């Protein structure tokens, strides 16, 4: 009872929509006699799971309540007015709409609507379609409900009866989507405000970048798990014993290696039923390919201008190299990963067909109208030289005439990626990449500067550890010997180097596994 | 409960109010005509059609005008299933009773909202409370012991869903269908409900409005006018949402304008489109000029085969193929552009992500199902995009459907066949050549947009948005863009307007041009395309 529009960072839009439904008719009535206007009593919110539409709700009502116009608050869960007795259900409805028209102005809240108001069907029992039959009639009937305002929380928007989506029952609707790194950073303001040891703005700009596909809750709870980590590295003692010792409340100050471990323990709640196709570079392949996926977004600048309003025509572009160049496997998800604050819906063989009881057309025909509807968004089809050759001739011709609906400006990019060249590729795909336009990427091998980053901290620092001068040699022989491989053979010479490192941990004399490395850097071969 | 309402903003339904006062008003104002033949009017209707429509509306006009009137009628109000109760035999005797106290007052009107909510088709799967409550609502409405004066209407959004043995001539002996709106009915809807405003709008204004709310009913057009006003009192007052205090705003400045009728139309999605898309569009704001004249001359030739686009209009089997080169754009921009343009009359699609893109539902099932609503409600559309590729992507069981379907149709029937195809004619398969008649005008062919149209595309973007401050060289990169731009296709085009506008947009905040200008120039001379 401690929340009012100040937890709730992010969402500045959505309070300002709510406040002139809500709170201007009260404040400003004379307004709405000029025009006879009657201003909207109806909203809807939904989004996936996390994104603060209970907290909205609660601060709402904590906000009217305490106020010169005191307003009321009438709660509901799922489906909590269902009796046994067969008039009963909807008398309940009844009662507690009339209850709040001797209150108004009122809200009434009806939380997780997915189980109360299903779209009518006859395959199902009476009593559901009774129920929406006669809250449709209610809401909007011969009446004039009056000063009621009708909110309602769901996940699943279209399971729900479309005449309650009308101006009169359900107005506005309103998408929570997850926090880009600009209200994670609010949010985590929020979060650790009444902290002791006050945390640096510049240490939330570093956490919000990197906590990507995290939403409100999960920032929340890493906030908590860091805590328990620093409790528990501070006192080891206090798990293997049954009673309250004397705990130093001054030495359990938090550091950001427990904000590490806490990053490393969780995964957010978005990609835990699923994953995301969008990766970024691991700290290993970091100084190897960071300039490519650069020269990728400059391409893409060009391309699709949003990463006066910017203007872009059918945003395409086809990342082509040599099979074993990474271009599928690390530089495309690094790409999708770079460009977060824009959807990404996937079409790929796992996708299609490693799902069952839906077919490829159904899904190939939502992950178009979801990425419409969202835009601007992504359409990520990977190693189109094969997705191309196991697929049937139904499923391109609901392919290729689906992109050929989607408006001339529609702001929706196709990424797509291939091992062989553009013009091996069959015909109908190149004739959706348009080069002349500057749809083609071509890869090329790291060059001298990136392949002595890559293989310099392990040759050299960590080469010689606790527990100098022939290493440069060793170094420059590696980098002579590898300047071929692709990035498969790369980071493969990268591990059976790091081998011998590992089995001479415990020797505190170097220069016996020297020839370890050796031996090992000239026993290698390839293929290319 | 609001008595204003005497049909007086039920604009555009007035061929049921006609109907309407025929069944109450008549028998109690001329009582001598319908004991000539001795006739007893029909006392029975059923209100139906999509969401936001004026049905209720009409009922809380009903009861208005009957009341504060002449002669008493009486009205009473059942929402949808409020007559069931706790115990045993009370769910039906309830209902007996409004049936007597109905008939000790008569006349009266008895009015069901939502009444498929009450009488559901009777089926041995479901409770019994409800298979035993219709057969007692149908008892006596119709049965032995003659109801009286009294007039019974109901009102649903799923019509299917009713009793069979309710629609029938004693019970439910007139159905009333309560559409979407046309462009005529929206500019009288519009007019009502800014009927007493300040500075009266214009009737100008009010069918520039009314062109441009395509998709809306009723509900939406009332809610773009609040939806305009709180936008105007947020462009006036900005600082009257960072303090929740009540502060002084003088009710003067505060006139709704154009531009926020247009930005409350961006944030407005019609109820009728919220859930599916209609394949009709119209040509986007950069397009128009340059196709609105192919899409009126496509209108010229469906006057010619299709009549029924002004005794009457007689036609026979209406078709059309419009047929062009790849990139015409008339697939993609003509076709729904002509869907759009003859609005009220129903358009079904028949087409690939459509056929193959729902589940649980033969493809030649939804082939069967679309014909026929389409006979049913004639005139109608029936859309096939792309037939030259539909046809190789359907099996030889849903070609015998199709093909076979669209001649059990009646020869006069008013049901339009609409394709395009990118192959000429004469490169179509046979069975689809012999269904388009050349000689019979069923065939368009499209051609590139001429100098004229080109022009008019890229002037006021050359023109009046290159000085736009945050003029005898512009012409001349016009007069060159209009001049190495004359064999795109439509593709092409606004490929190339794009890419100078991408210019524009990076050069905002420059106040002095001329870094522009080459740039511009640069950009057109390396633009290549085929
Ligand atoms: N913008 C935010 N600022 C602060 N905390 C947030 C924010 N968004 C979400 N949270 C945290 O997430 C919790 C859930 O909010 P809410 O439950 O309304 O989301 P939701 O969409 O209802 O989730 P679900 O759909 O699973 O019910 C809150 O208790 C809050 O701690
Ligand atoms: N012809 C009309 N003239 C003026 N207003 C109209 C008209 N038709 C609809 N409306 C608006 O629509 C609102 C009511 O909708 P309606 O009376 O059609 O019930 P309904 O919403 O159709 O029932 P359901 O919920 O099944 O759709 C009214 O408030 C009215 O402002």
């Amino acid at each position: 009872s401690s929340v009012r529009f100040d937890s709730v960072g992010g969402l500045s839009n959505h309070i300002a929509a709510l406040k002139e439904m809500v709170v201007f008719p009260l404040l400003y009535p004379e307004v709405f006699e000029k025009f006879k206007i009657q201003p909207p009593r109806g909203c809807l919110f939904y989004g996936p799971p996390g994104t603060g539409k209970t907290l909205v709700a609660r601060a709402l009502a904590n906000e009217c309540s305490q106020g010169d116009k005191r307003v009321a608050f009438f709660m509901r869960k799922g489906a909590d007015c269902l009796s046994k007795w067969v008039g009963e259900s909807e008398r309940q409805l009844r009662l507690l709409f009339d209850q709040a028209y001797q209150m108004r102005p009122s809200i009434i809240f009806f939380d997780q609507i997915d189980g109360l108001a299903p779209v009518r069907s006859s395959r199902q029992d009476q009593i559901h379609s009774s129920i929406v039959s006669t809250l449709l009639a209610l809401m909007d009937g011969l009446d004039s409900r009056g000063e009621i305002v009708v909110i309602g929380a769901t996940n699943r928007l279209d399971s729900i009866d479309p005449a309650l989506r009308r101006p009169g029952r359900f107005d506005r609707e309103f998408l929570f989507s997850l926090p880009d790194k600009e209200a994670r950073k609010e949010i985590l303001k929020i979060h650790t405000r009444d902290w002791n040891p006050k945390p640096l703005d510049t240490f939330l700009e570093e956490l919000a970048e990197n906590c990507v596909g995290y939403c409100g809750a999960d920032i929340k709870s890493i906030c908590a798990e860091a805590a328990l980590c620093a409790l528990r590295r501070r006192y080891p003692q206090i798990y293997t014993t049954s009673e309250k010792l004397q705990l130093d409340l001054s030495s359990i100050n938090i550091s950001a290696k427990d904000f590490e471990v806490a990053m490393q323990k969780m995964i957010p709640a978005s990609q835990r039923a699923v994953t995301s196709p969008g990766q970024a570079l691991s700290t290993v392949v970091k100084p190897l390919l960071q300039n490519t996926v650069d020269k990728i977004l400059e391409a893409l600048q060009r391309v699709f201008p949003h990463a006066y309003q910017p203007m872009s025509f059918r945003p395409r572009i086809l990342i082509v190299g040599e099979p074993g160049f990474g271009q599928g496997s690390h530089l495309a998800p690094a790409v999708i990963h770079a460009l977060e604050k824009f959807t990404v819906y996937t079409l790929d063989i796992p996708v299609l067909f490693g799902v069952s009881t839906t077919s490829p057309e159904e899904t190939c025909a939502q992950v178009i109208r979801e990425a419409k509807r969202t835009a601007p968004s992504i359409v990520y089809v990977p190693h189109i030289h094969v997705w191309w050759e196991i697929v049937g001739p139904t499923l391109k011709a609901t392919f290729t005439t689906l992109l050929q609906n989607i408006p001339s400006f529609a702001p929706v990019l196709l990424l797509a990626t291939s091992d062989k060249p553009h013009s091996a590729l069959p015909e109908e795909v190149q004739e959706l990449f348009i080069r002349d336009y500057g749809e083609i990427f071509n890869v090329q091998l790291p060059d001298k500067e990136e392949r002595t980053k890559f293989f310099e901290d392990l040759i050299l620092k960590q080469a010689a550890k606790p527990p100098h001068e022939r290493l440069k040699n060793l170094l420059k022989t590696v980098v002579k010997k590898s300047q071929n491989y692709n990035i498969f053979q790369l980071e493969n010479l990268y591990a059976v180097i790091s081998q011998c490192i590992y089995r001479h941990r415990k020797d505190h004399d170097k220069t016996s596994l020297i020839q370890k490395m050796e031996q090992e850097v000239e026993n290698f071969s390839c293929s290319r």
